[PDB]
This record gives C-alpha cells, sequence and structure tokens, in this order.
C-alpha cells in the first residue's frame, strides 16, 4: 500500500511510477538530490557518505545514477515496504516470425506474423493474428477447433487458455504493430518477461517496428520515450520498465542442470504438460497449417506464466527488492544486490 | 533494544550473542527450528519457501547449515534492526617476535616478544610485554620515555595514546601467553579485527599456544570451545567471534591507489602521520632498542583504530550485517550478502 513500480531519472529529475494508496498506479517526476553518495561511484566498492550540504549534493549531481536512485527509493520509502503483487502488470509476449535464412533480430527483415501477450491484471492472453502478409494469405485461428483433440482436427490448447484469449486477427503488419504499442501504451509492464525476449523477441519487436513504423513509434513502447539498442548481439531498454526475461531468473534461481533450456525442455519439465507434435516442416507451419501455428504461440505463452506458477520467481524479484529498497533489475546479480546493500546500509 | 552479536550453532543446537534490553551482553542457547530452508541447500541459488507447519519443518530437518543461521536471525530478529557501537566490543591486535625473519606462523618458533591489545569497550589498550625473550633479558618499558621526543632518548608515542596503556610487564612466554588467553575469556571481543591478523597474528598466536601451551589452551579462546585450522599456510577461525582484517576491509572499501598496503603506508596516508622514522638495524631492535620496539608496538595497534575513525568500516560492517540481517562475516562477500537478502526477503 504505496510502493514502487518504477524508478527512472530525466533531467536530473526522477519519474517513478508507482501504485497510490488506492491501488492506482500513478507516475510523478520528482525535483530529488540525493542525501549520500560514495565516492568512488565518481573487486572493489566504497562506503557511502551523507552530503553535508545541499550544495555539495547539487553540484555532485552536475558532475553513480544508480545511486541517485537508489537514494530516491530510501528517502522515499524509509519504512517496510509492503506490497501487493495484484498490483503490479507482468506482461510476457512471445511473438512468431515465418521467414527463410531465420529472424535474425539484428536485421528484422521478416514480418512478425504472431504475437500472444498476456496481461496479469486482466488475466488475458491478447493474442495478435497477421493473417495476410508475404508467406500467403491465411484464414482466421479458431477457438473452437484450438480445443479440439488433434485427431478431430483440433489444437489441445486447454479451455481456460482459450478463454482468456482475445483474438485480434490484422490484414498487414503495419496495423498489428501499431496496435501492439497501443497494448503497450494503455496497458504499460512494470516487469515484462517471457523466454529469452531479451535475445530474441524484444529486440527483434524494436527492430520491425522501428524498420517499419520508424523511430518515434518505437520510442513508444518506454513511458519515457526511452529506447535504446546495447550492443554479435543487441539486447535493448526500455526505460521505466524492467525487462526480466524468465530464462534468466530461471538459470539463476532454478537449480536444474537440464541439457536444454528450451522453453519446451523446460516446461515440460516443469508443468509436465506438452506440445501436440506435428508431422511437417514446421518452418512452414503457418503455410500448412496456421491454426495450430496460432495455437502453439498461444501455449509457449502460457508456459511461462505455469513455469513461474510452480516456481514463485517474479514473487522473489519483488521480494528481495522492495527489501534491499533497489530496483527489480538488481535481484539479478549478486553484486548489484551487495552493492545496493552497501549504500542503503547507511 | 537487542541485537545479535554473535549466532552459532552446537550440534542441531543455536547459542545466541547479544546486548540485551539494557545493554549487557548475554548469550542465549534455542531449541531452534527454521521457518524457511531452500532445498538446494544440500549467482546460482533459489527461492525460499516458509513451512506452513513446524511439522512439516522438522520432518525436513536434518535434510549449508548458516540457512540455520540467517533462518535464526530472521526468526528471532524481526523488525529493523537498531544498534549502537557503544556495546559491540570491538578488539584489534598487533604483535612483536623476534627471529629469523617472517616467524612463520604454521612453525610458530620463536617466543613472542609482545602484543599490545586494544579493547574499545573500554577503550585503554594492554600491553603484553615479553621479558627474557630468549636472545635477550631486557628492560621494562617506560611510557615516560615513550612520549619524549627524538631529541631525547624518547619515541614520540602520543600522549593521549599514554593515558590509555595498561602495561603489564612478563619475564616468561608462558606466563603471557596464559594472561593473554585470559584477555579474551575476560573481554571476549564480538570483532576481532587488525592488520594482516588472518595471515600472521592470528595463526602465530594459535600455533604457540597450541605448541607451547597445548589444544584447550588454544581452545580456550573460543566463547564455545573450538578454535580450527585450515592447511602451507593455514587460517584460523574462532567460533563465537567475528574475526575481522582490517587489511581486507580496507582493500575492499577504500576507493585508493597506493602502491603500497602495508600498516605504515596506509597509516601515513590515511592520518599523514608517518612512524619516526627508523635509525640503526632492524631485526635486532628488540636488544638495541627494546622500549622503542614497545612503543611502536602500541603504535601500530592504535593507527589501526585511527585509520577506522577515519574510514568507518567497522560501522558499514554492523550497519550492512543488521541492514541484511546477516553474520558479520558476509559483508565482503557479494554471493553472501545477495544469498542473505534472498532469504530474508521472504
Amino acid at each position: 500500500d504505496e510502493f514502487y513500480i518504477s524508478i527512472e531519472t530525466v533531467g536530473n529529475n526522477i519519474v517513478e511510477r508507482y501504485i497510490d494508496e488506492n491501488g492506482k498506479e500513478r507516475t510523478r517526476e520528482v525535483e530529488y538530490l540525493p542525501t549520500m553518495f560514495r565516492h568512488c561511484k565518481e573487486g572493489k566498492n566504497c562506503a557511502p557518505q551523507k552530503f553535508p550540504s545541499m550544495k555539495d549534493a547539487r553540484d555532485w549531481m552536475k558532475r553513480g545514477m544508480n545511486d541517485f536512485k537508489l537514494a530516491y527509493i530510501s528517502d522515499t520509502y524509509g519504512s517496510e515496504i509492503v506490497y501487493d503483487r495484484k498490483f503490479v502488470r507482468v506482461a510476457n509476449c512471445d511473438i512468431e516470425v515465418t521467414g527463410d535464412k531465420f529472424p535474425d533480430p539484428m536485421k528484422a527483415e521478416y514480418e512478425i506474423d504472431a504475437i500472444t501477450h498476456y496481461d496479469s491484471i486482466d488475466d488475458r492472453f491478447y493474442v495478435f493474428d497477421l493473417l495476410n502478409s508475404m508467406y500467403g494469405s491465411v484464414s482466421k485461428w479458431d477457438a473452437k477447433l484450438a480445443a479440439k483433440l488433434d485427431c478431430e482436427g483440433g489444437d489441445e490448447v486447454p479451455q481456460e487458455i482459450l478463454d482468456r484469449v482475445i483474438y485480434m486477427p490484422f490484414d498487414n503488419e503495419r496495423d498489428m504493430l501499431m496496435e501492439y504499442i497501443n497494448l503497450w501504451e494503455q496497458k504499460r509492464p512494470a516487469i515484462f518477461t517471457g523466454w529469452n525476449i531479451e535475445g530474441f523477441d524484444v529486440p527483434y519487436i524494436m527492430n520491425r517496428v522501428k524498420m517499419i513504423l520508424g523511430e518515434r513509434s518505437m520510442k513508444r513502447f518506454s513511458p519515457i520515450g526511452r529506447v535504446k539498442s546495447k550492443l554479435s548481439k543487441e539486447i535493448y531498454s526500455i526505460d521505466g520498465v524492467s525487462i526480466l526475461d524468465y530464462l534468466d531468473l530461471y538459470k539463476k534461481f532454478a537449480f536444474t542442470n537440464l541439457p536444454s533450456f528450451s522453453l519446451e525442455s523446460v516446461a515440460q519439465h516443469e508443468t509436465k504438460k506438452g506440445k501436440l507434435p506435428y508431422d511437417g516442416p514446421i518452418n512452414k507451419l503457418r503455410e500448412t497449417n496456421h491454426q495450430r501455428y496460432i495455437s502453439y504461440n498461444i501455449i509457449d505463452v502460457e508456459s511461462v506464466q505455469a513455469i513461474d506458477k510452480i516456481r514463485g520467481f517474479i514473487d522473489l524479484v519483488l521480494s528481495m527488492s522492495y527489501y534491499a529498497k533497489m530496483p527489480f533489475s538488481g535481484v539479478m546479480s549478486p553484486i548489484k544486490t551487495w552493492d545496493a546493500i552497501i549504500f542503503n546500509s547507511l
């Protein structure tokens, strides 16, 4: 009851997102000067220390921004934090890109044709189906068929999954993308997961939007209007939203030693449920069986929430974060966490 | 009001050292059952999960135990921890030994000439002097001469430091060693710091006491009874006492750039007050110039506390450890701190 969701900074100012004292998520840009600093931030670290004066903090601020954020939090939430996950919007997507070669996210040359995106608040799987684009036009996915047995041409996607589905077919990619940005705008995720979203999905979505709708549209993913490409790889950061890959969480917090950390292997290992095999060039399954294509896509996206349901990692990130009184992204490393404990301790 | 000093375990038990309702160090011995456990206890950790019924917990017991410790602390110490330095017994010692250089702590051949041991609680430095140190019978030491200028035959040991020196002259090693153990037994340090204590000071005392006085005389040092080795350089641990070497704290929490991290180098740098330049020999200073020898000893020991007044690492240690609700030994370890936060976040 009164806790932060995001701590960003713009113009030497703090822009924070939080769930207020009546459960509504609000954002505020504060004018803020920290009261401590750590000289080494201007395997070693150093003890923090209080500024003597508001003049000191002031020319420091003009000279670790992360320590600035750590301080804000401490000043703003000095008491034990009381939080409620029901107030935190965790979303996770999984896209499908049909093309020759392979969908190199950096290049982002093929039209993405499927994006299912769960939302913990609504508890709905917003499915985005592109039935019309370069690799042939295709028919609308069918929820009723999707439920039927494989023997009867059904996909066998369970009902409560199918029941929370919110099908949205599109005539063209521009439109689908343009509407996906909208989903982000009106339902902005505090934490965004998935499985290798950081490696594939996120960058490929940013790169295709950017390439198709152009930069300006791409930054609309960020409520700060800040979406950057970091560099083999390219990962993309979306300010205002903690992008936390469940493949990373799973590898950091679930003692496994699996030969493959594929969605399938992990999901099969965790939920014990699996996906119907498919005798046919999977690389061409949208062409051969788009109905199945869309169901596989929605199964994948629920696998994550299932695994999370079993493992409770999103919950740990929140406990760990609110306790250390640090941004969710630190939980992902001893050093980051330890480094915040060092500062927040004094 | 009340905080842990030491948390240890005898068998399937827990014995706790602490400052009580009204500041007295006390020791509890509690029957304890873990409220949480982390299955992986048999950047890779795992999710903690509470136990709803002591039955389903006790059924798990016997199936690292610093899970037990971290848990005891949390369970027993709920609520933010408030602590005061004034009650935490912080000791620090430096010794002088004469014999073939770098008198190896493993071997432990020679009769340790002297030990000055400060005790934060009763703000006095304790000076143990070995007269009849094989090599030679020598004069007592005079605090008087030890305060008067290079111009005279004195060592310029500051007066403030001199008004604190309890001088204990001994005519044999054993008499001084037995009494040394006595000091610990009578004023058990919560934290035991020094400069390179871990490498030399400690393992030399333990092996001398073991070799010359025997095992149990060594174990007389631990509040419960276990002082153990690790071995061609053995490292000692006294259970019930946190041995925190200031050399390690300093490299870790200071951000310097010093060509040398010797006690001399450091103290000069910090206090900008160097030692009275050496004159004569070095190794025969016990003989040629004892007294200066003993004056210096007190000096090495006060420089550490001096360094600490400026740096504040002992503060950071109690802060971090109480903030994370973990034992003092984990503030040097990111894994350990992070791992404590994971636990305590539940």
